[PDB]
């Protein structure tokens, strides 16, 4: 699809069989979601943004859709305002900016 | 043109007279750049993101060139770790995100 930016561009994921709503984010680097259960191990990480720092569970190679497009990649978990859709999932699904 | 997100969406902007790096964020409601002067009137705002709440200061109708492309709209002035184009500016350049 072609997505115009007069509203924000939020699209409905699924993770762990469960619908969420997420913003797609080109200025997230990393792909960020609120707390919720995922399998496996998870590493550390500390992520900067506009207010500052937090630190966020990092999950590998899981499985999530994006407006109806299969990804298998990193998610970070953690006490982020909004589901946000970084560069590592929107280059799977093959999204550009484009004008 | 189209810009990939295998990087970072970093694009040169002219604003206020001066020459900036800023990043092309679908995920920003609005723009925000790092402390300058610009001229006329201006009110403080909160604007909150990862991390929580920065204070800035909010200037209307001011010209950007974004890209080498002419914009016109709000512009936020505070400490931003980042200088972000935000979707007020994006939209009149006419960017999509297309997949
Ligand atoms: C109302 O107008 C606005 C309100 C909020 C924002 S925001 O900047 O808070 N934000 C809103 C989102 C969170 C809903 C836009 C967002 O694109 C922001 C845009 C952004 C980008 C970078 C920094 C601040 C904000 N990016 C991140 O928050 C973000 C997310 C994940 C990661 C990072 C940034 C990366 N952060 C980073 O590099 O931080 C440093 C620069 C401090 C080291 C690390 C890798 S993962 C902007 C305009
Ligand atoms: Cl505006
Ligand atoms: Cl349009
Ligand atoms: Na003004």
């Amino acid at each position: 699809p072609q997505i115009t930016l007069w509203k924000r561009p939020l699209v409905t994921i699924k993770i762990g069989g469960q619908l969420k709503e997420a913003l797609l984010d080109t200025g997230a680097d990393d792909t960020v979601i609120e707390e919720m259960s995922l399998p496996g191990r998870w590493k550390p990480k500390m992520i900067g943004g506009i207010g500052g720092f937090i630190k966020v569970r990092q999950y590998d190679q899981i499985i999530i859709e994006i407006a109806g497009h299969k990804a298998i990649g990193t998610v970070l978990v953690g006490p982020t305002p909004v589901n946000i859709i970084g560069r590592n999932l929107l280059t799977q699904i093959g999204a550009t900016l484009n004008f």
